[PDB]
């Protein structure tokens, strides 16, 4: 209890909460397959971020979290990393029929932010196959695909969903994808979803989940709303910031 706190002053890693686990300073001890270690030096990251170093062994550990990063902090491969893992072992345990709903979902604000999160969860998913792994799939739910495009994605079944708030709603209510296997919710600038007015959409997507849930918020700023919201959201999180 004593070392980790020096880690977390050294990479100016403020955390809140009971229980942390300790943080990791290197990709191969927070104990990832090799594919990814080498998708990972193929990308030119070598080394863990404050948010990597806390967040990836908080989120393995099942814990909810409070991420308080910005843009540019690596925040990504921290909600993306492990839920693949957790796909990875679920996909292992029973591969996914055709029609299984989302294990893992991530909502963004904007069609952009979850094109390109969806892209780097591609990214891992396709090297992990080039390892003799099961190919996981990762569906778009976002405004400007047809209807027939959405279903098409998901034909054989989803293990990962990149959502913005609007359209996952929508087919929610439409009972065209359900949350009743989709065990991690990652909510991917959160303070800008409210800022923009989705707070009672990502309300409603909640009350679809029957039984517990890992969830997990991202934010660059950490005002008053967005604490009240995350109270409410999340069960006893990790709160890390950087
Ligand atoms: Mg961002």
């Amino acid at each position: 209890e004593e070392r980790h706190e020096r880690v977390r002053k050294k990479y100016h890693i403020l955390v809140e909460g009971d229980g942390i686990p300790p943080p990791i300073k290197s990709f191969k001890e927070m104990k990832f397959p090799a594919a990814i270690l080498r998708g990972l030096k193929k990308k030119g990251i070598h080394h863990p971020t404050p948010i990597q170093i806390q967040g990836i062994p908080t989120i393995l550990s099942g814990r909810d979290m409070i991420g308080i990063a910005f843009t540019g902090s690596g925040k990504t491969l921290v909600f993306t990393l492990p839920v693949i893992m957790f796909c990875l072992e679920q996909e292992k345990r029973l591969p996914f029929s055709k029609r299984e709903g989302p294990y893992g979902l991530i909502i963004c604000p904007s069609r952009e932010l979850a094109r390109q999160t969806h892209g780097i969860l591609e990214y891992y998913c396709r090297l992990l196959q080039e390892d003799s792994s099961p190919l996981l799939r990762c569906a778009l739910c976002i405004g400007g695909m047809s209807v027939k495009e959405q279903m098409e994605t998901i034909r054989h079944g989803v293990h990962m969903m990149v959502a913005t708030p609007g359209r996952l709603m929508d087919l929610l209510q439409k009972k065209m994808v359900s949350l009743d296997i989709c065990r991690y919710l990652a909510l991917d600038e959160a303070d800008r979803m409210i800022d923009m007015g989705f707070e009672g959409d990502i309300r409603t997507i909640f009350s679809y989940f029957k039984g517990q849930r890992q969830t997990l918020l991202f934010s660059a700023t950490m005002p008053k709303k967005i604490q009240n919201f995350a109270k409410s959201a999340l069960v006893k999180p990790v709160t890390i910031n950087v």
